[PDB]
RNA sequence: UAUUUUGUUGGUUUCUAGGACCAUCGUAAUGAUUAAUAGGGACGGUCGGGGGCAUCAGUAUUCAAUUGUCAGAGGUGAAAU
């Protein structure tokens, strides 16, 4: 049968991080960023950056034997956007073409019960 | 109280001066307005994130301990600290 990873992609804004563990999360397989892949640090949150992050993740789960992967997208979250950033699908979609094999996609974004006052003021972060 | 009379005031003075019995020989329809689409109170089943005290839980955040891994990570319009 299949071998089993999790992909733990961290997209954030300002930077993606594809961070496949084994199935219980305590033993690393190429945790890659994409800051590691472009140098502007711009587009470390980019989809290119996701890309080649990603698919250097899925050329390093080959070579040690993870065939297919649980995946969790995981956006900042606690006080900050929730919102998943520009390189989360860019990371699935080249994980997912790159040989490997998907199963039970989940998002894992934390949220609170309402806690711990946002950073920017009352007035907020004006520009 | 006698005002009028008996021995000038004077006690008892008189079927005539009281609230004490009511004593015309004890009568009356005997006597308390509603119940404000005012208010207050009570009662009934409730309703509510109303208040106080105690208790319980939730993730998140920050920090710590153990762990794995390896060059970046943060952050921005772009940066830099
Ligand atoms: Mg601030
Ligand atoms: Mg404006």
């Amino acid at each position: 049968s299949q071998v089993f990873g999790v992909a733990r992609i961290y997209a954030s804004f300002n930077d993606t991080f594809v961070h496949v563990t084994d199935l219980s999360g305590k033993e690393t397989i190429a945790r890659v960023t994409g800051g590691m892949k472009v140098k502007a640090d711009r587009d470390e949150s980019s989809p290119y950056a996701a890309m080649l992050a990603a698919q250097d993740v899925a050329a390093k789960c080959k070579e040690v034997g993870i065939t297919a992967v649980h995946v969790k997208i995981r956006a900042t979250g606690g006080t900050r956007t929730k919102t998943p950033g520009p390189g989360g699908q860019a990371a699935l979609r080249a994980l997912a073409r790159s040989g490997l094999r998907i199963g039970r996609i989940e998002d894992v974004t934390p949220v609170p019960s309402d806690s711990t006052r946002k950073k920017g003021g009352r007035r907020g972060r004006r520009l």
